[PDB]
DNA sequence: CCCACGGCCCATCACC
DNA sequence: GGTGATGGGC
DNA sequence: GTGGG
């Protein structure tokens, strides 16, 4: 659906699922608001009134009493209000920052410490990751166009193999699923020495090369399995640089790779309606295998998955083409 | 009336 | 020094 | 906030 059908809605619930996830600190209200938000953007017609959108699932009474108001008024009351507020919205602000969540925003306001101007005055009092999520707040909130995405997979796949040509890299995410642009760059690693029944340095030899050919700037996150970075193109010399990009890079087990690679190719979507059919041929699947539910739902022991395709036929579905998992 | 709300790794805090 | 809890991200 | 035991 065209989104000038409901985006007045959508936006107001989107919004006020924010304000309640970075300032009351209440998730679960987020999430509500969210789903109200995702499933009403789906609605093929445009909402007369909140006992109209009151029959989709998600939204229900203090929803559609809104939704009555925001007809009415073209507004919020409340919405108006918290807008103004200079507590509320500073709060809510700062968690644009990566690093920076409810709690942190939460204790730079009450100290005085609203805006970016005063973050970049008050470096003392940030971590590690907060700190480069300040210094790069512009390019982190950039899309990526999926040229450069491609060229960003051009070198990681090249400096993998050539760090050990028995690596296998994949690179996940809305890339994957042929999107036109991305958030940031997920990818996914394994090597024939590692398996369940199982360096600590196959995941930090990648990053390290990485960092050497200048394609990782900076560390967020380094563990054993997991890293979480920041990576830049190459210019052109004559041209203009690139802007700083996001990428995650996980070494998983080869025999829990491809429940991995599906989980996190995703589609958030996707993975939750391929979770809701799992269930319901008695199958529980997570990022790291699928598990036969039992008679009481005994999730007994992960079955044998060499593709994608697998667990596809394990829950009697066809193989969908990552193009496709949208939803 | 009352509880659940897809999950987990890493950095850092709270505390012994 | 350490273990467990919490914040944050995805 | 919504849904359901
Ligand atoms: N908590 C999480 C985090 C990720 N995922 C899955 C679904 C996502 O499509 C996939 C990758 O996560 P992601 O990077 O945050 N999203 P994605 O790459 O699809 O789109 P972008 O917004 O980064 O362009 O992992 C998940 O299912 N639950
Ligand atoms: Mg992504
Ligand atoms: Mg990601
Ligand atoms: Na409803
Ligand atoms: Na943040």
């Amino acid at each position: 659906p065209q989104e000038t059908l409901n985006g007045g809605i959508t936006d107001m619930l989107t919004e006020l699922a924010n304000f309640e996830k970075n300032v009351s600190q209440a998730i679960h209200k987020y999430n509500a608001y969210r789903k109200a938000a995702s499933v009403i953007a789906k609605y093929p017609h445009k909402i007369k009134s909140g006992a109209e959108a009151k029959k989709l699932p998600g939204v229900g009474t203090k929803i559609a009493e809104k939704i009555d108001e925001f007809l009415a008024t073209g507004k919020l009351r409340k919405l108006e209000k918290i807008r103004q507020d200079d507590t509320s919205s500073s709060i809510n602000f700062l968690t644009r920052v990566s690093g920076i969540g409810p709690s942190a925003a939460r204790k730079f306001v009450d100290e005085g410490i609203k805006t970016l101007e005063d973050l970049r005055k008050n470096e003392d009092k940030l971590n590690h990751h907060q700190r480069i999520g300040l210094k790069y707040f512009g390019d982190f909130e950039k899309r990526i166009p999926r040229e450069e995405m491609l060229q960003m997979q051009d070198i990681v796949l090249n400096e993998v193999k050539k760090v050990d040509s028995e690596y296998i890299a994949t690179v996940c995410g809305s890339f994957r699923r042929g999107a036109e642009s991305s958030g940031d760059m997920d990818v996914l690693l394994t090597h024939p020495s590692f398996t369940s029944e199982s360096q600590p340095k196959l995941l930090h030899q990648v990053v390290e090369q990485l960092q050497k050919v200048h394609f990782i700037t900076d560390t967020l996150s380094k563990g054993e399995t997991k890293f979480m970075g920041v990576c830049q193109l190459p210019s052109k010399n004559d041209e203009k640089e690139y802007p700083h990009r996001r990428i995650d890079i996980r070494l998983i087990p080869k025999d829990q790779y491809y429940c991995g690679v599906l989980y996190f190719t995703g589609s958030d979507i996707f993975n939750k309606n391929m979770r809701a059919h799992a269930l319901e041929k008695g199958f529980t699947i997570n990022e790291y295998t699928i598990r036969p539910l039992g008679v009481t739902g005994v999730a007994g022991e992960p079955l044998p998955v060499d593709s994608e395709k697998d667990i596809f036929d394990y829950i009697q579905w066809k193989y969908r083409e990552p193009k496709d998992r949208s939803e």
